[PDB]
């Protein structure tokens, strides 16, 4: 049943970058809460020695999406991206951060 190892709450973008920069695996990721836009989420993802960020977009129905596919929950958006690329330019699949 366990809590998700990917939800970091309100941490600055820069701290997300610092933390993901230390991770060894492409796709290592977290979800954080925006410091600028109340109630909004962002997804930060290790790729090489870069950290890609994606904005979690909302529609009028309160779905969560990145691109076109609409999700009922952050949990469903995250899990879908474990096996479909979060990136349009590169194959990047999300994988849980390592606590090391």
């Amino acid at each position: 049943m366990k809590p998700h190892p990917w939800f970091f709450g309100k941490i600055p973008r820069a701290k997300a970058e610092e933390m993901l920069s230390k991770q060894r695996h492409d796709g290592a990721f977290l979800i954080r809460e925006s410091e600028s836009a109340p109630g909004d989420f962002s997804l930060s993802v290790k790729f090489g020695n870069d950290v890609q960020h994606f904005k979690v977009l909302r529609d009028g129905a309160g779905k969560y999406f990145l691109w076109v596919v609409k999700f009922n929950s952050l949990n469903e958006l995250v899990d879908y991206h474990r096996s479909t690329s979060v990136s349009r330019n590169q194959q990047i699949f999300l994988r849980d951060i390592e606590q090391v």
